């Protein structure tokens, strides 16, 4: 404890020897006076340039927060020190950074090198992020991460990321927020390319993802848990669950799935959300999201979204569907979501078709190569197959259940019998199996 | 705290070199002395016109709050000083304002130059602010500026417009709120009109427009939402929220958008609401909002009103008659169940669907807004040919209005505007014109600009 005060008191002084031996001594470099402020602070309010700078070398933090809550910066612009200022902000510290009192280095000091220093340091800051995180993009864009997990659905991919990188890029309004609707037969990745989609945006944000599932909500009633009770009510005081969740992350990825299971009269919630991103709890508190995603999932026209992808499959072949016929898919819709209103503020309609026999067997190739990898990882053993275990398991593929129907295919014909040898010690740790077309 | 009273003491002994020191220190013009007046007080009360000029240079506020409470004007007509009197009306003090005893600037003078400046101050307050009103309100219409932002329509402007004007000039009864229910198609501008009139009304004021979503009212129970709960239950000590906004602003533009998504009983609260401007909150506090604007948006008779532009088809050379608002009567009633509601509503608005060129006019405005946008952010000039738009209005559809139009240009062009962004295709003030193919095309100022491939 001594020693930190020994650091605060020589960097008062502008005493180098003392704090580069304070420093070398393990003392705390960001020491924090019972006054409230610390070692570089003080340095910096006392034009102690060089204190600042060994200080700094030895991993000072000018960003730490009457100056009561004035930062290493602040001080540094206090002093009108141009040279500290400066080597604070080599140093990392934050040209905008805020004290309690809100002001900043670029208020306290009067217009000159200290205002030009903060002033580049934001800008070169700035420029860097913005070109770095397009050459990030541009090096690995959202579809080839989608393509890792998601097969097919090539179209829906494409009008994804596009509007994704149209809205990243700064290229979107910023009045309404983006609604996406996914159509679709059972077990083909709807809500599956939604948590990817979620995922690649709030990567590292259990938060930026909020889930809903709309058989919970298949009653009118059930709108009281989007904005809850009003006054005078049971969980009143809760207010509204999607209106929390929105309010910790404005600008997360809003899921409702299976949204045709909910009853009509709960979409009518939906429309100032998808209009004006703008939803009212029951305390009154207005919950502004704006740059929010919301992603509506439903298969209300897979058969006549089959029927229709029968067309590239109807084709003379002597992949793309133009789907016009969206003019009589409309009707559809209109009729199980019965306000044009509500269809109105769907920016795009995705539409994700049957897979393909390459598709099929590539999913097969996915299912097999996971099983593979679990039993290496869990008791050491290298599993491989050819293409005559690929076209057998596609054989036994179900329309109805898509991925679903491969999973179950492959878990049945071919786990079974993994689990079976191992439980029968048939297995030695470290073994190779060859699934040689292993069949009727 | 020392500087304060430094100044405060120069300003009462007529220090002029003090005052202005200590102004340009920093010391606050407005400082507070412990006797309960400040600077500019003592500089009206002591007769020093000088002083007084320069702490309302300095930026004394002659209109601030036994002399206790009186306002630097009421100091200044206490010295029966004419010249602080003139230097404190010039600076902006209202020769109404009252101290804490309740008396004015009027009040206290003697007969003589006081009564001049201060009835002269009040009078040209007065006219000016009327004549200004009336000379902007002719030379910018509140129709003007609505069709900046609101295409067609003109039926609804023309109604709203008149309306307006009716009110603002003082040719209104004060008893009865103004309410109106816009009716029509979907994506027709009904909730855009009213924003734009929220924002003529009140210039920028947040709490000058109110919104309710009344897509949150479905069931009865959630009208207390309106009023708050009764004594004795959860969020009692919480009044009405509507209560309040109002409250905050009487005279605001409340605006009930999707009516028709309320539960029919949850409209009985807006009675009195719209009949006499009165609200009484869950703790019996009555709000007066006699002189708020009313505005309802809904599409109830939406396809009796589309069917009825049927008459732009009709075309007599080779617009809603009364007797159709009595066939979208029987409609409204089975919607909205009361006949004292709807008797309560000044004006029916309604919205048509757009005719061909109003498509036209919107794909342009589109186009518009992307281009100043574009060129605002990076410089970039953009321009389209005429077919352009014809291609683009294909994309309409009835059914959503104008926000097909928005979803159709977005698509189809901002998604290439931001792929090539993204391509670094689109250096820093070049020129791009976009051209007309069955696709879109977009040529860097003459030669085409090469899609990029995000699949790679
Ligand atoms: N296109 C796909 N590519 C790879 N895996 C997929 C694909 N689609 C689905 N899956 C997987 O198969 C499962 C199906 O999940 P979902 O994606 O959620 O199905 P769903 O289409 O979304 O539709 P429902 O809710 O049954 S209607 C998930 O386990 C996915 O991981
Ligand atoms: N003349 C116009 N008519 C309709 N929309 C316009 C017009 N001019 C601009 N717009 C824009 O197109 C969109 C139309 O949406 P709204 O203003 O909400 O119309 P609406 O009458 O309220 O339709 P509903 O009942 O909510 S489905 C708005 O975002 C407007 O800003
Ligand atoms: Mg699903
Ligand atoms: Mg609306």
């Amino acid at each position: 404890s001594n020693k930190d005060a020994a650091l605060l008191e020589a960097a008062r002084a502008n005493n180098m020897q003392e704090v580069s031996r304070l420093l070398s001594e393990g003392a705390d470099v960001n020491a924090k006076h019972r006054l409230g402020w610390t070692a570089l602070m003080v340095a910096a309010i006392n034009r102690n340039n060089s204190v600042v700078q060994v200080l700094l070398a030895a991993g000072a933090d000018p960003n730490l927060g009457s100056f009561k809550g004035c930062t290493a910066l602040h001080y540094a612009v206090l002093a009108d020190d141009y040279r500290t200022v400066k080597e604070l902000l080599d140093g990392g510290a934050n040209p905008l950074q805020r004290n309690e009192m809100g002001h900043t280095p670029l208020d306290y000091a009067r217009e000159g090198e200290v205002m030009k220093l903060l002033r580049t340091s934001e800008a070169k800051y700035q420029e860097k992020q913005r070109k770095r995180e397009a050459e990030e993009r541009r090096r690995f864009p959202l579809e080839q991460r989608l393509k890792e997990h998601i097969i097919g659905q090539e179209s829906a991919i494409a009008t994804v990321g596009a509007a994704i990188r149209r809205k990243e890029n700064g290229w979107y309004d910023e009045e309404h927020p983006l609604v996406f609707l996914f159509l679709g037969s059972s077990g083909i990745g709807k809500t599956e390319l939604a948590k990817q989609t979620a995922k690649y945006m709030h990567k590292d944000a259990k938060k930026g993802f909020i889930r809903l599932d709309m058989s919970e909500f298949q009653e009118r009633h059930e709108v009281a848990k989007f904005i809850g009770s009003p006054p005078g009510y049971v969980g009143h005081e809760e207010g509204g669950q999607l209106t929390k969740k929105l309010k910790q992350c404005p600008n997360a990825v809003v899921l409702f799935d299976e949204v045709d299971k909910a009853h009509p009269d709960v979409l009518t919630i939906m429309l100032q959300l998808f209009d004006e991103g703008r939803l009212t709890d029951g305390k009154g508190k207005t919950i502004d999201c704006k740059d929010a995603i919301f992603i509506m999932t439903s298969n209300v026209a897979s058969d006549e979204i089959a029927q229709h992808a029968l067309q590239l499959r109807q084709e003379a072949l002597e992949t793309i569907s133009k789907n016009f016929k969206e003019n009589v898919i409309r009707p559809i819709l209109k009729a199980h979501f019965r306000r044009d209103e509500f269809l109105g503020r769907i920016n795009e309609i995705v539409y994700f078709l049957p897979f393909c026999h390459s598709e099929l067997i590539q999913l097969v190739n996915k299912e097999l190569n996971f099983w593979a990898k679990r039993a290496k990882q869990r008791h050491n053993i290298t599993l491989l197959w050819d293409r005559e275990v690929a076209d057998v398991l596609v054989d036994g593929y179900n329309v109805h259940y898509g991925a679903r129907s491969i999973k179950h295919e492959v878990e049945r014909r071919v786990v079974n019998q993994l689990a079976a040898a191992y439980e029968q010690d048939l297995l030695p740790g470290g073994c190779t199996l060859r699934i040689t077309v292993e069949d009727s």
